[PDB]
């Protein structure tokens, strides 16, 4: 499990990270690019659950295939979503603790 | 046992506003979105949200939750200012990793 919680959260991040992008009034393609290249990346070698990531593989080849303050909406959902992340990885490091103190 | 069931509840509000989050970029992320389905989720999010808040346990995760919430306010402040493809694409990709994870969660668990 916690092998496939790592990868998860991994390609979270990196999918809200190219959200971040895209919601920007400039969004930047090279970075994008680089974001886009970190997700397959990371996905490609999880993917050696493992059709749940193939299904992930092929529901981000159709993102991918879709992919086009406003600048304030974008570091205000960034922020938001950082903390979120941030929350879980907090509570689930308590309970690697809570595993391990038994 | 307790303890880690505390850090439980707290995973799983943490996965109910990302989801109810998600919700709201999938209705912006859209040719027209709705506002009053939008204003929905608005109310959805601070509710769980509130209620997380309210009954979170460990206080470092209390902690945590004020900060969530000093930023949802900031993202709903930003949001009045503001194909159809990407929108479905990123609801397909968004719900696909969170069943992933909340599955080897509950794996563990």
């Amino acid at each position: 499990h916690y092998a496939t919680i790592e990868v998860s959260q991994q390609l979270r991040q990196l999918l809200g990270d190219q959200l971040v992008i895209l919601l920007r009034e400039t969004p930047d393609g090279q970075a994008l690019e680089r974001s886009q290249n970190d997700f397959r990346r990371v996905l490609e070698q999880g993917r050696a659950e493992q059709a749940a990531l193939d299904g992930v593989r092929d529901a981000y080849l159709q993102l991918q295939a879709h992919t086009p303050d406003n600048d304030g909406f974008s570091e205000a959902f960034n922020g938001l979503r950082l903390r979120l992340q941030d929350l879980q990885q907090l509570a689930l490091a308590g309970i690697s603790e809570a595993e391990t103190s038994a």
